[PDB]
């Protein structure tokens, strides 16, 4: 229901990345996006905020959005996973991206 | 608000064994209605929901707002994160919640 | 905006005779879900909900979108208003409205 | 459920004077968010949505879960059934009910 | 050259009774593998999954190639349109064709 | 005992006119970090996070320790409960405060 791409990085620090997420299979167009992380050691999930390194973009029109990461740090890996839902009574959704883990090195 | 707190949330195995996630509903009122597990597998893009029934058995408490999904005979090809989901279209009391997700590695030997 | 138009809008009957009611749900894409009839006594600010039995027949046609109730063996006690109702709370097309109401007087001789 | 008590149930005036519908929402846990007013004029079921301002006058009170419709310089076209509504999608208290209804009878 | 044929294609019924859909995979070398049922409701333009078990009994002869579904203690909610669908990703022959339909029409007395 | 001091505590608007609430941190050392707004519609169960943008206007002064939300184009479903929240988790001064709130009521006329 929503491709998350890509499934693995590696990357060195100061440099940046993207992940992309698309809904597919379905009628409904975006709505409500989030991005999520788990760090190395995290018990929960903790939420993106959008502002300064944390670049977030929506495309209605190709139904698809991303999320760009700049000066990246060592202490950003982990796993990173979308969310797009809807509570539009005529269509509605809630799925989660399939996830990509992120390895900074230095 | 509502929650649903998925355990564990790492599981190492070997081939042939198997394993139990488990999903409980906190922080809420409202009792289960609509149970769901989902699975992305090394190499997917997405999550795909599973079909219950034969190798995937899943089992349903409404006393203590448990679900819970145990697969047998495990093969290293079911690596992967699996995640569980409960929703409620109740007007009174209705949800849509998702499991924090269980990571999965299945080794041989 | 979705209603539901409800016919006779007056009835005179006698004692031992019949009459029928008849609703029909318009300006909706959403089919017929519950039906219900409800009456109001002379007398009195509440409604009591009429139950489906022998001489209370209730008819549903989701093909036409159009519920009746015909009331048999007619009796003085029988007079008042009576009301439909049609609902359904599925969470793509739900709805809830109640019929213009029919206003029934029941003589003898 | 929720539902909606629509106040008075018949009205009688005369041409050129004003009238006025109330709408209180009972039975609920949710608060006021969409709110609309009808006309079925006689001689047929067919309805016609009514748009506020001029001799249309609309009020709302959130606080009592309240909301008015007034028709000033009234006329006999304006005779038939008015009946509000009052909605709102939000899933944790989502509803859509309408009013019992009022009839009008405007006279010479 | 490789598709199913859903019968029957109209289902008319009284609350209470039950039906029955039936698809046949024909003009292919491969059997029956991974089955399911969809369901549309009346007003709705999205397709929703059937769950096996209590009222809906989902039934598969590989001999035959064919596939059933049957509804117990029907509704005047259960009207809409009805769906099959066979799918297998084996590597020699894979397939994912869709029935043409059922559109089901329950009324009351 | 690093508190915040939410203001107004009770709000009337009109639709389609504006209003503005004020946090700030009183009685610490620390200064602001990450700042935010929930919502709590009529009905509750469930706070609601604002995201900056369009109507909502989100301001933060470092210099007097003070943050604001401004909502334009008021409309009668923006009634009910906000409150503000500071929180920081830097190992010399963490802190995580939530506000007093603030009861909106939009009418119309």
């Amino acid at each position: 229901r929503v491709d998350q791409t890509p499934q693995t990085i590696t990357k060195e620090t100061g440099e940046s990345l993207m992940f992309t997420c698309v809904l597919r299979d379905s009628n409904c167009g975006l709505s409500r996006t989030f991005w999520y992380r788990t760090k190395t050691g995290s018990t929960n999930e903790e939420r993106i905020s959008k502002g300064g390194r944390y670049v977030e973009t929506v495309n209605s029109g190709s139904k698809s959005f991303s999320l760009r990461i700049n000066d990246l740090t060592v202490e950003d890996s982990g796993t990173y996973r979308c969310r797009g839902k809807s509570w539009y009574y005529e269509c509605p959704y809630d799925v989660y991206g399939g996830g990509t883990v992120v390895t900074v090195n230095s």
